[PDB]
C-alpha cells in the first residue's frame, strides 16, 4: 500500500505497457497511488470537493490537443515569443525574477530564453543531432497571438465540463493556461501553488508525486522573499537529513499521467513532476483557477492550507515592517529562541 | 567602568554612608552606573530626550511625600482597598490574571490579597513580631478614595516640572501612579513596560538595574499570552545558561535610589528592582505615561523598541488567527526550522 503508481497500464489494441518502472526515478520516501477514476464517478467529485487529488481518465478536457506534436505546433502556433527554460541537470529550479533584487547571493542554474517556436524545435534538434547533455523546457502561457488552428483546438477543449467544475467549487476566474513541453527526464522539483489546477496531459508520460499541505514541516520551502519561494529546499536526489530531518517522514501520493488524463492538483498541494526517462517529449496544458473566497467568516479548526497562508502573511508583513526581507530571519529567531522552542 | 552604583553616597550632616555594598545582592553580569544629575543639567534633558535612563536628584517631584511612613499613611490614606502581594521567596513574580485563563499549567507563587491599609501594617506587624520568613509587597494605584491629607500631599507634587516633561516629550496622558511599599530584600525581577516611567523614591533605598531594549535576546521574555508577559524567564539568582545562553552576554545600567531621587525608566527598558537588604521598608511612587505617538510615518533603521513592538504584534495576531495562544509556538517553529535558522 506503499504501491506507487501501480502496475503500469495496458494500451488499447494490445500495444503493451505504456511505460515501465525503470522509467521512474527512485527516491527515499514511500508513496501511495492517486486514484484514477471516471469523471462521472461520484467518488471523483468527492475528492475534488474535499480538495484531494484525483486523476480523471475521461474528461475530454483537451481532446483536440491530443494530435499536437512538434510538427503540428510549429506549423500552427504563430510567431509569438515562447519562454524556454534551460538547464545542465535534470532539475529545473524556477526563479521569480521580481524577487531576485533582494537576494544577490543568488545565481541561476536555469535561464529563461525568449525565442520563436521554430527556434525551440531547432535548439531541440541541434542537441539530439549531437548527443548533448543539455536540456530545455518550454513553458509559456497560451494567449491571443496563437495561430487560427490552435485557437480552434483551444475552443474545442471541454469548457462545459471544466466551467461546471469552476461553478460547483465556487472557484474564482481562470488565471492562465500554461503550455509545457519537456524533454524526457526533466524534473520540476517539489513546489506548491496557491491556485487550483487541472493538469491536462497531452503527449507522453509524466510521473506526478503530490504531498498534502500538512507536510509543510517535512518539505522546507524557501523563505517567502527568496526567488524560489514555494519550492522545497530539499534535493530529492540527495536529501540533506541534517538540515532537513523531517524529510525522513515525508509520505507522497503518486501517479503517472498520459494522453487524456487530467490530474486535479489542489491548491497548496506540493507537487513534483517528472517526464519519464526515455519516454520522449511530453506535452501538457494546465488550467489554473483562483480559488474560492475565504469564508466570511473563519471556522475552526483551521485547515493546513490556512496555516500555510498564515505563515506566508507573517513572513510578508515582517518583510515590510522591517524595511528589508533580509532581516526577517534574525527577527523570527530572536522571537523564538528560549521563548517558544 | 563595570563600576555599578559607585561608592555609596554620604548623607548630609556627616550621617555616614546611606548604605553599603553588603546590602546589594550579587549577580552574574556586569553593570555600569546610571548618571545622577541635576534636573537643570542639560545632560539630563539629553538623556530623557534620547530615552536613556537618568537619576534626577533635585526635582522635588514628590517633596510632600518624603514625610510619609507607615504611621502617617495608616492615619491618613483612608479606608479603600489595597492590593498586597505575598511571597515565600524574595522574588515577586507578577501574574496577569486576565491571561491565566489560557495557561492552566500555571500556579502562583505570589497571591494578590485585598485588604485595608491597617491590615497591611498589621500583617506586616505579626511577621516581624514573630520572625517569620514570609514577605509582602503593597502595590496599589493612588485614586480618589484617599484621605484629605494624602490628597494635599499629592497635589503638592511637582506637576509643573513633570507636566513640562510630558509636554517636551510629546507623551500621552498620565495613566497611573502606583504606590509601592516593600519589605527589605524584596525583588521585582526583570521586566519591561510599554509606558514611560518617572520612578520617584520616597522612603528607603532601592537598587535599580536596567537593560536596554536591544538586550531582548539576552533576557528571554515569556510568551506574550503567558501570564508573565514582559517579564524575563531568567532566574537572576540561578541562571540557566543551557536554556538562556545569551544571558551570559547581558550588560546592565545600575543605580541606587533614595528619598528624593527620581529615576527615569524609559519605555521598553528592562528593569530589575530590589529594596536593599536590612535597609528597612521602602516606599516609592511611580508615574506612568503613555508614550509619544508612533510617527506617521516610519523612518528606518528601526529602533530596538520598535522591533520589540513588532514581535509582540506578530505573537498577538498569530494568537488570534490560530484561535488559540497555545498553537503560537508550534507554528513559529514550523515557520523557522530549516527555513530561517
Ligand atoms: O509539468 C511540470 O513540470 C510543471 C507543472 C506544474 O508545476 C504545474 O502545472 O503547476
Ligand atoms: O518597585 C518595584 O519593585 C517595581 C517598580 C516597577 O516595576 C515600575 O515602577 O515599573
Ligand atoms: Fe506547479
Ligand atoms: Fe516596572
Amino acid at each position: 500500500v506503499a504501491s506507487g503508481s501501480g502496475e503500469p497500464r495496458e494500451e488499447a489494441g494490445a500495444l503493451g505497457p505504456a511505460w515501465d518502472e525503470s522509467q521512474l526515478r527512485s527516491y527515499s520516501f514511500p508513496t501511495r497511488p492517486i486514484p484514477r477514476l471516471s469523471q462521472s464517478d461520484p467518488r471523483a467529485e468527492e475528492l475534488i470537493e474535499n480538495e484531494e487529488p484525483v486523476v480523471l481518465t475521461d474528461t475530454n478536457l483537451v481532446y483536440p490537443a491530443l494530435k499536437w506534436d512538434l510538427e503540428y505546433l510549429q506549423e500552427n502556433i504563430g510567431n509569438g515569443d515562447f519562454s524556454v527554460y534551460s538547464a545542465s541537470t535534470h532539475k529545473f529550479l524556477y526563479y521569480d525574477e521580481k524577487k531576485m533584487a533582494n537576494f544577490q547571493n543568488f545565481k541561476p542554474r536555469s535561464n529563461r530564453e525568449e525565442m520563436k517556436f521554430h527556434e525551440f524545435v531547432e535548439k531541440l534538434q541541434d542537441i539530439q543531432q549531437r548527443g548533448g547533455e543539455e536540456r530545455l523546457y518550454l513553458q509559456q502561457t497560451l494567449n491571443d497571438t496563437v495561430g487560427r488552428k490552435i485557437v480552434m483546438d483551444f475552443l474545442g477543449f471541454n469548457w462545459n465540463w471544466i466551467n461546471k467544475q469552476q461553478g460547483k467549487r465556487g472557484w474564482g476566474q481562470l488565471t492562465s493556461n500554461l503550455l509545457l513541453i519537456g524533454m524526457e527526464g526533466n524534473v520540476t522539483p517539489a513546489h506548491y501553488e496557491e491556485q487550483q489546477n487541472f493538469f491536462a496531459q497531452i503527449k507522453g508520460y509524466k510521473r506526478c508525486i503530490l504531498f498534502p499541505p500538512d507536510q509543510f514541516e517535512c518539505l522546507y520551502p524557501y523563505p517567502v522573499h527568496h526567488p524560489c519561494d514555494r519550492q522545497s529546499q530539499v534535493d530529492f536526489d540527495n536529501p540533506d537529513y541534517e538540515r532537513f530531518p523531517n524529510f525522513q517522514n515525508v509520505v507522497g501520493y503518486e501517479t503517472v499521467v498520459g494522453p487524456g488524463d487530467v490530474l486535479y492538483i489542489p491548491m497548496y498541494w506540493w507537487h513534483h513532476i517528472e517526464s519519464l526517462l526515455n519516454g520522449g517529449i511530453t506535452i501538457t496544458v494546465n488550467f489554473w483557477y483562483k480559488g474560492a473566497p475565504t469564508p466570511k467568516r473563519i471556522e475552526y479548526p483551521l485547515k493546513a492550507h490556512q496555516k500555510v497562508a498564515i505563515m506566508r502573511n507573517i513572513e510578508k508583513m515582517l518583510g515590510e515592517a522591517l524595511g528589508n526581507p533580509q532581516e526577517v530571519g534574525p527577527l523570527l529567531n530572536t522571537m523564538i529562541k528560549g521563548r517558544y522552542n
